[PDB]
């Protein structure tokens, strides 16, 4: 009926962080991502070649929902194994080599090309997805690629995605008031997008006169 | 149900500048909006629930706000300060009015789907671009086209939208690249 | 006239090309032995009426003040701890120091017949600012530290107008305010239509 | 010294004594006619050449000030319709537009301008600015500009010890932003009904 994505994205990093912690959540992916292949029936051990596996096709979407769970799964996975890296070296990056962020970045990257292929496939074939399932999916995609270059220090090419998804989102919270997408505004995509504009140096003129009004408000 | 309010701006356009201009425009929309009023027996979230008419009588208020100030503005291709004042005076009406539209169709219960929602916001940012351009202020101007340049081109992927492409290349990329190269 | 400003900044560019705040400190120290026996040894405007060396003898005052708080924090930046809250107090304690100096420097010149110019005045207090937006971004008091530097980013961006203020500006204060407005949350609301049309600019 | 917003301050003072807005706009009709004649046979280069210049600006954004208060006065009487309301900003705006570009003049073009009168100008514009964006109903854009001034002006209290500027905080500019900041406000009249 409704593909729910973020929703669904939101509630297993929710499932996982409660009693435990990144590494906790790429286990309990891996069994989910598991039991997921076997009900599509498709390999769990690539042995049988007959076709490149992973390619999401519209048709297929129409056909199960559970193609896009699929999806999901494989690029959380990989966000999982990002992220569980990076908070091992939460001591700052002077701790972590330029290797281990090279193989963050990897996997983050992973994550977004999944997410982008299925906001694509979601989008025009009549998949008989819904324009907000559209819409959210392509919202999910613009973060996954937000996050990976934001860990890239890529400032400026980060802001681009997360523009996108923020704008997406802040209309799909309006809607449901958001109570997920708020949370979501509230404690990933606002916060990365200030930092990184602070990275970035925008904007260039500093507001001085906002600063100025807002300074002198507290007393 | 969608509202489809840059569809219907887009297509007003269309049919009133095929054999007419942005005059007969501004009065054809004065017309629709009389007969708009009477519906109404005469803008809240609550009040859009009820009546999808209170959304089109903000629209044809915006457009003819737009319609007058094009109109001014191609009476005087040769302009005096004061009618430059008097056609940005206008297209800021029509962002102001556009914007509570947007946000009334947002935050409340209005019932309003997130593509509404979006395109609201496009269609007002769109209006404001258009007040700032013609008031020469290029770096805010080329803000409020960045937004809906955004939206609109997300809402076209997501709704099959071969209707905002003309509004992108007739009127909002060769603004920012105006803009934005006289911002240096 | 008086300098104020311009005789800060360039005791700061010199000694920190060369050295540190631990150099800048000694070097002080030793003009402001030199600055007191001509002196004879709380500041009145009448004493700055009679020689400038009153106003020099707070300069070196209030700088010998700041560089005491930069090369104890430069010391135990260096130490890997995080340095103990008593070694963060001492160099807050040492900024407000010469802040308070700064500002009482200000007040003296700004009342009385002091003899002193309308751009000294002006310089005085973006000085008295500065120093204040260094103790209290140093104490991570973010807005009230914005309100200071907003004060003195105004008077020297006259100032600069009519070379090295606009480094001033542009090394220090600029950067400061950058980071305290980021901390403190300022704007409260994103600037998202500024940000989305920069980010597609600059790639 | 150029003494901006004295001068400003000053004209306001005695044309209104027992004149309006209105006759203050004749009146600055007619400096501007002397002033012209002098001038006849912005840029920095200008002002560096005569102070006159200065003045010629001045008055024409008084002139565009004085002209909106005039609008605005025969209004207050009585809502204000949106279209009369409109009129009047575009005056505020256009005053504002005179003394934004008299202040980047004096500043950066080697004008010769004395860093008091840099930051003088710098808040006599931003007092339009504030005038016109208040008038114009954005509160918060207004508040930006009536704080700009009302450090500019606090800074300008100290090199005078109050002449006319602790007096301006006290009769314009913290008045305004007291209104302005109650209208961004935005309550729920008293209910019933179940939170």
């Amino acid at each position: 009926h409704h593909h729910d994505i973020t929703k669904f994205v939101v509630t297993s990093r929710e499932k996982a962080l409660l009693y435990g912690d990144y590494a906790t959540y790429r286990t309990q992916l891996s069994g989910k991502l598991l039991n997921c292949r076997k009900k599509l029936n498709i390999a769990t051990k690539n042995r049988g070649k007959f076709h490149p596996k992973t390619a999401i096709t519209p048709e297929q979407i129409a056909e199960n929902t559970e193609y896009v769970r699929l999806q999901l799964l494989t690029a959380e996975r990989a966000w999982a194994h990002a992220m569980a890296m990076k908070a091992a070296h939460s001591a700052n990056t002077k701790g972590m080599t330029g290797r281990t962020r090279s193989h963050i970045v990897s996997r983050l990257e992973k994550g977004a090309r999944i997410a982008e292929k299925l906001a694509q496939a979601l989008s025009d074939g009549a998949s008989g997805a819904s324009p907000t399932d559209i819409l959210d999916a392509r919202a999910y995609a613009a973060l996954l690629r937000g996050a990976a270059l934001f860990e890239k220090q890529n400032w400026g090419a980060c802001l681009k995605s997360y523009a996108i998804c923020r704008i997406i989102y802040t209309a799909l919270a309006t809607s449901s008031k958001g109570d997920i997408f708020k949370e979501l505004l509230s404690d990933t995509i606002d916060p990365s997008m200030r930092f990184a504009a602070y990275q970035a140096k925008i904007p260039r003129t500093l507001p001085i006169a906002t600063i100025a009004h807002r300074a002198f408000e507290q007393s």
